[PDB]
């Protein structure tokens, strides 16, 4: 009500709106225009967004961690409350050291739903107080990951209209 | 800064699972509003009345939500209470292609305004307002899946 | 002890592609019985007793198989013929999501009943009462897909 | 060959290209922006294509089986290929009194490409030299149908963009 | 007729899925084999020998089930150990496409082999090995998930 | 007038329904090209030349199809070749949404390339090239499945 840390520091649940801080975990090998409307349209709605770059994923990627992590700042730059990190754990195990309380998910396919069903029950057993998030692409972007766009990039087909300059130049010189 | 949340659905009636997503929700959001349709396809079981009414007090607790019908484009509605975020809970697959659609043609409709999906408890991730009527209208227990004043409501539809 | 399986559906007729649901289980279970909604959601074709006709001579000849009516929750007519396991059809991923909602709640409801899911034969996977109906209809050829006695049936009621 | 006809007429399988006819069945309650892309797309690469129109759909149409027809023919005169008709029976059954050979569907979601395949099977039983053909729906015509059109249409949304300029002005007649 | 099934899988570690799987297909068959995949394809946390081991104590207390381990084509397998019965859990609807595709592979192989398909109780339905694993090879509690001597192996096996 | 259609592929090996796809294909179409992609991700049993040569033998029986080896973006080789249609076999779910997204990626890298799509024949619809491999590598029977001369090869592989 007012001076009420005397008597209660206050639960999540029930009680109105909470500060909200996410992460928006990936590989982001490299960020593509599909991450950076995904991740603007989270720090629109959340009060504060770190886009978490997996360190050591399964397979190997095309850009270092270094690299990686460089590129989606220069493309975030203009978002004041996005910060860009790399991590290296469960993505809920990050989020507890970094006292998230929002996981955002792209959702882009029916193939993943399930698996992004799945994924969300595991998270709630690690972090209950971790609530996933859920946002489709825009059309503009459904069709597009960063998978595709390095494999059209590799054989010389057009891919500037998906990616930001900065992520684009970089990708050429990657591929020669 | 603002965040204004709208969580649309006939809500006839609203369940244990409306509830979590739109307890989450007003957590996440500076307010919510549960947007009941005046007039769904199918008629429904209880009228806008007995679903708002039930509704207000299943949520009476969650100090930032209201319970409002509705009759119009869910673009002209959000627009018309300011609010910039539409609030879906996504059940199951055939559920998330349908609702991808409509996302699609909201973006056309009202590019300002955000969707945004949630995921049911496991808890709660096999029922649904017509499940939990067609097992009560055969005498099944349903009370673990509604609250009092609701369960009590629909017990005295089927009767 | 035993097993006793309910196959429940419209069966409205039955086809080759129940005929073989049920004599899959038939030969996996004890006793099983096709148990014929009296009450579907829309009109049936064949009325309750045309339909429990067909099916009980279709399959005649098979030893441990029953053919009956019921109008109320599965898990009621399942405990009223003393049924342990429920036979359920499954063709398509578009019936999973829908038949796992079902089988939760056929839990929920009747912890002791086991739903049993068989695939059908490949001849029969893409038939259904109603396309074979609607086929039929405007004359189309649906010989191949339902014992004689059924198909002479439908070519009676179409006149 | 030269003329074989003394010796043979021909089969359709295994002898090279033949004339191709294709229907497009629907209900077109009404003719959208999707459907015109679809048919455009077949009548480029069949020879002749019929949008074939349901007489009597299951649901009710806003739109009478005259005046749906008239809304086509119009929205497609503009295509010399193309025909269209009404129809009462199998699609399977009109294809072959039309002696068609292609037959075309289109591909929107997930959901229903099993219940597709399923019906593709059937009409090969029905008609084994009848082909389905599979035709995904542009990025710009992915989220429009009929039925969700005629809805943002009744609550005064702006549908101009989806439809055909004849088909927008009968469709406002309809919900004033 | 007699009914003897047979349950494959990799089972690395088995975990209460498919025990809850296999005492259900336990109950409705006169005998039921938890068969082990001796060479999967990527290289098992656990070898052969110790997941039979860890599935034989967990499922000890089923009276008319035996594990055993197996290295060729299921069906093959399946004829050798003359059994009629092949047990699918089917969790999610992505991995009932592929079911599906078996099923049939299997019915050509071995055409007098039926497949049945049985769900996951809700409690297990998102649990699989690898998620405990991965999960494991990180923390969190898998106590509820695993029987006390799969529990402890794992522990034992994490350093 | 004209028209001129790719299926491109791994064809690791061809089997009989991708012979079915191409036959079908080949009947509505003037001319088609077998594209078989020469680098896959995953490194193919058979080499290029093999899958070229194997499915050349195959196909001889097609006046109007040519079997090429192709290791470029298809919408340069289909330019290359001034193909305007492109055939994509549409067998399961899965496929359909990865599909759908390449159909995407080719009309923004090529809009004058039409892609279409073909379901396979009841027969073929549960066979895969990954199916049937690893069905012989346990020595299952899969003479059904491929052409005389794509069986031999296999068998030749397998010792």
């Amino acid at each position: 009500g007012s001076h009420m840390a005397s008597m209660t520091g206050g639960q999540q649940m029930g009680r109105g709106s909470m500060s909200t801080k996410a992460i928006y975990p990936g590989t982001f090998d490299p960020i593509t225009n599909g991450h950076i409307d995904i991740i603007t349209r989270a720090a629109s709605m959340f009060d504060r967004v770190i886009l978490a770059i997996a360190a050591s994923p399964s397979k190997k990627p095309m850009f270092d961690l270094e690299e990686r992590v460089a590129l989606a700042t220069t493309a975030l730059q203009h978002l004041p409350n996005v910060e860009v990190m790399g991590f290296s754990d469960l993505m809920a195990n990050f989020a507890r050291a970094q006292q998230a309380n929002i996981l955002i998910r792209g959702l882009r396919a029916v193939a993943d739903f399930e698996y992004e069903m799945q994924l969300a029950h595991m998270n709630r057993h690690l972090m209950p107080e971790l609530e996933s998030v859920f946002l489709m692409p825009s059309k503009e972007w459904s069709f597009i990951s960063s998978s595709l766009v390095k494999e059209v990039a590799r054989h010389a087909g057009d891919v500037t209209h998906f990616l930001p300059a900065n992520v684009h130049q970089a990708l050429m010189e990657k591929l020669k």
